[PDB]
RNA sequence: GGCGCGGCUUCGGCCGCGCC
């Protein structure tokens, strides 16, 4: 919409000479420009009574739409015709005539990965213009490179047909696992083969003025020691050992209850335990599942308070947890909430007295205040953003603020504007001179007491500068030397690529059984199970309906050709298991099952084999008729 | 349901972000 900056048109330069090109710019620096400029020149260029086709790959929706939008905008002077295609602008439209009978077309991946493969769109020579958004994921099994096996398959196997130029845009293509300079630089040769680019495109002339454009903060980090006395974890530990113990006098088998592994109070994962516990306990079964969601509450404030009681200070996880009891006999307040408060209140002295105790302080929050004081005095108009775990730890810290008396020069709030300079938050949900990550996940502060954070973070800072360094090492190489290069490199994958063939299982087509993995009840037989396009697997016959109930699906997808509506689950006596999904698959209203919902057992010998993925699983798959 | 990419892994997986 707006005139070029300058930079910009240097970096479109090597695409409109027709070189394929892998555009690195810093993000929000205005690509997607470029690649309007790009676009525009590609199809300007034909003489009158030919035609350019021009394709642009969007990793995901939002990108794909504000794309749309975009590019729909820009070119109506032009009168060129645009249209996308999404996983939703599906399916009784026909793409290749969509393609015909279009100039631009924005495309999620899958789309082209999955028509070229159907063989309704024969050859990529469709297109004169592919532009990759986000190209830094062409490599291994993603969308972008079977897209890409396919043109190189086009490209090496001889069998032309003009091939589309191909330009990709990142922030960043990336090193991988790359340890020294020289494996950095091979997988960027090896980001190019993929990408059949010769040119990378980076800001060389301009960077004085992309500078100015560009967030790009000051770096520090700052490694803060944790508590050195905690008693205040050792008494709300044992309250979590005491409800658990509780919740399984219910549910005998709760520890087998969830996926997720090795919990730990006061972390991440636990509150994931918790919530994987409730989705598998839904609200006479209902007695049970719902005491059950009761321990599971208190269990989740406890872990709650634990995180708190670590990042903040004592008082803030203590004050949360006498707010949530007080809250319970409130609006509770049946038996087992009576007790458990209870079992609290048992406790509540001690806490009490370890909390107010000048030896259980955080040091980290004394680090903190300190960045804030030297900030703040180095440039007093200073708004920052300050980065915390969870929903309540931004509580803590704000509470911690205001009654901290060293930082009476802070008007805080959470997630303007005569008084509010430091903002508390979780998510990103720019204008901020100062950021700091207060022991999270122009100037930006890292704070952690986990010294494996801050070594990952070191590790990334290099490997920015070896991808730096190799760009810029790479730029000086003749095109004609790295063309040479990048053929064979090309060469030696598509050898890789073709020589590891499947090859197809051949299967056991001797008969299985199939048990609900929880309570190993009979779900169906090997013999009874049809495959429907390639990847789904159902089951046939009403002697298997007497054994799932259905209940509506949370959210409803229209994946492929079928529609989700259901979610089925083991019928027995307060099993319940996750056993998959029902669908209305064309006309017809039938479920579809997960291998890692069933124990397999040989019928034979009654040894049991377990399995992930149905790719693992190898009988006679047979393939679904509609007629039975 | 299925696929892809990431982070952890007791290599049994677990989790996160996406896509069809
Ligand atoms: N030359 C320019 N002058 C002023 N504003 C621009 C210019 N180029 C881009 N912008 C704006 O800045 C934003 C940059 O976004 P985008 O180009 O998609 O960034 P990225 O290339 O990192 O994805 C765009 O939304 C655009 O409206
Ligand atoms: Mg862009
Ligand atoms: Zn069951």
């Amino acid at each position: 919409p707006f005139k070029p900056r300058n930079y910009q048109l240097e970096l479109a330069l090597p695409a409109m000479k027709g070189k394929n090109t892998i555009i690195c710019a810093p993000t929000g620096c205005g690509k997607t420009f470029v690649s309007l400029l790009i676009c525009e020149h590609h199809l300007k260029k034909f003489p009158q009574g030919q035609k350019g086709k021009v394709v642009f790959f969007a990793n995901q929706i939002p990108v794909y739409e504000q794309n749309k939008s975009v590019f729909s905008k820009y070119f109506e002077r032009h009168g060129y015709r645009v249209t996308g295609i999404s996983g939703a602008t599906a399916e009784n439209v026909p793409v290749e005539q969509i393609v015909e009978n279009n100039d631009i077309i924005i495309l999620t991946p899958q789309i082209l990965v999955n028509n070229l493969k159907k063989g309704t769109i024969p050859s990529l020579s469709i297109f004169t213009l592919m532009i990759f958004d986000e190209c830094h994921n062409t490599s291994k099994q993603h969308p972008y490179n079977m897209i890409m096996f396919n043109y190189l398959d086009q490209k090496l196997g001889g069998s032309s047909g003009p091939l589309p130029q191909v330009i990709g845009l990142t922030a960043s293509v990336g090193v991988g696992d790359a340890k020294n300079t020289d494996e950095a630089l091979d997988y960027i040769c090896k980001l190019c083969a993929s990408l059949d680019a010769s040119v990378i495109a980076t800001v060389k002339h301009n960077l004085e003025e992309l500078e100015q454009v560009v967030y790009k903060p000051q770096k520090f980090f700052r490694k803060v020691e944790s508590r050195i006395s905690d008693k205040f974890k050792y008494i709300i530990a044992q309250l979590m050992r005491d409800t658990e113990s509780l919740a399984k006098r219910i549910c005998k088998d709760l520890e087998n209850l969830s996926q997720i592994q090795n919990r730990e109070f006061g972390t991440q994962k636990y509150e994931q335990w918790i919530v994987t516990v409730q989705k598998a306990c839904m609200v006479e079964e209902s007695r049970i599942c719902k005491a059950l969601f009761l321990y599971t509450s208190h269990l989740r404030k406890y872990n709650d308070a634990l995180i708190i009681s670590e990042h903040a200070r004592m008082k803030d996880a203590l004050d949360y947890l006498k707010d949530f009891f007080s809250n319970v006999r409130a609006a509770g307040f049946d038996e087992i909430e009576q007790d458990l408060t209870q079992r609290f209140e048992e406790k509540l002295q001690e806490l009490e007295s370890v909390s107010r105790d000048p030896s259980n302080e955080n040091p980290k929050l004394e680090d903190l205040c300190f960045i804030l004081q030297e900030e703040y005095h180095l440039n007093p108009e200073t708004i920052t953003i300050l980065f915390v775990k969870t929903r309540a730890l931004v509580d803590a810290l704000k509470n911690w603020i205001e009654g901290n008396p060293k930082l009476s020069f802070l008007k805080p709030g959470i997630l303007g504007d005569h008084n509010i300079l430091i903002a508390t938050s979780v998510a990103d949900e720019a204008q901020c001179n100062l950021v700091i990550l207060y022991e999270y996940v122009s100037k930006c502060f890292l704070l952690t007491s986990n010294a494996g954070v801050i070594e990952k973070e070191q590790i990334n800072m290099y490997k920015e500068k070896m991808m730096n360094d190799s760009i810029l090492r790479l730029q000086t190489w003749d095109e004609a030397v790295f063309r040479e290069k990048i053929l064979h490199i090309q060469t030696h994958e598509k050898f890789i690529r073709d020589s590891q063939e499947k090859p197809k299982p051949v299967p056991d087509k001797e008969n299985k059984k199939l048990l609900c993995r929880k309570c190993k009840a009979l779900a169906c037989y090997t013999a009874d199970v049809r495959v429907i396009e390639d990847c789904h697997y159902t089951v046939l016959g009403d002697a298997f309906k007497e054994c799932f109930v259905s209940r509506p699906h949370p959210k409803p997808k229209q994946f492929s050709s079928f529609e989700k509506r259901a979610k089925i689950f083991c019928a027995r006596q307060n099993c319940s298991h996750d056993w998959g999904i029902h669908v209305k698959y064309k006309t017809f209203e039938i479920p579809v099952i997960k291998i890692e919902s069933f124990v397999v057992e040989d019928i034979a010998t009654g040894v049991q084999t377990l399995y992930s993925k149905w790719k693992d699983f190898h009988f006679e798959k047979i393939p679904f008729d509609p007629a039975e």
